[PDB]
């Protein structure tokens, strides 16, 4: 996250880490047993992290619980990100509590002009590297369709829309993909991708979550 601020411990109970010897994608929890991610996160050997705030110090809350399946969408296409989703299931369920929640889906499509909040323990900085190890927090809008595709000409399908400023300086990045886009306590997007982060004109791009409520409640429901 670039330009935002430090949430605080356990603020934003749904937000996961991926660690497979270290963190590598963000999440977020949908149940008890169930983590949706960017399939571009994809990888073999993943343990979920919950109820983390310092991903480097062990502070109390920690559940940590390895996935026993991962399930890419059917249609992911790696070239253009089109589809960018993936579910994993946990070996064992998660103990839920105030500081570890579930976020729930959403019913209708977030329209553009909503607030929403995006976390994640991505990159800082927009020409650097700087990566924290606490949770950082950042309030960013929906953006229109059309600025969403006149930012990037050919590049938005419909499973995709842009979050953040044109005039750069906040935005996600590396590190925090996979991880949430809420609006109105609905999961409305996933960090996806971007061309560099918090660059004037290149905001943010995301999935577009709500394309998707059928595929998740189908699959958690014979897997
Ligand atoms: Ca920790």
């Amino acid at each position: 996250i670039v330009g935002g601020y430090t949430c605080g411990a356990n603020t934003v109970p749904y937000q996961v880490s991926l660690n497979s010897g270290y963190h590598f994608c963000g999440g977020s929890l949908i149940n008890s047993q169930w983590v949706v991610s960017a399939a571009h996160c994809y990888k073999s050997g993943i343990q979920v992290r919950l109820g983390e705030d310092n991903i480097n110090v062990v502070e109390g809350n920690e559940q940590f619980i390895s996935a026993s399946k991962s399930i890419v969408h059917p249609s992911y296409n790696s070239n253009t990100l089109n589809n960018d989703i993936m579910l994993i299931k946990l070996k064992s369920a998660a103990s839920l509590n105030s500081r570890v929640a579930s976020i729930s889906l959403p019913t209708s499509c977030a329209s553009a002009g909503t607030q929403c909040l995006i976390s994640g323990w991505g990159n800082t900085k927009s020409s650097g590297t700087s990566y924290p190890d606490v949770l950082k927090c950042l309030k960013a809008p929906i953006l229109s369709d059309s600025s969403c595709k006149s930012a990037y000409p050919g590049q938005i399908t419909s499973n995709m829309f842009c979050a953040g400023y044109l005039e750069g300086g906040k935005d996600s990045c590396q590190g925090d993909s996979g991880g949430p886009v809420v609006c109105s306590g609905k999961l409305q997007g996933i960090v996806s991708w971007g061309s560099g982060c918090a660059q004037k004109n290149k905001p943010g791009v995301y999935t577009k979550v709500c394309n998707y409520v059928s595929w998740i409640k189908q699959t958690i429901a014979s897997n």
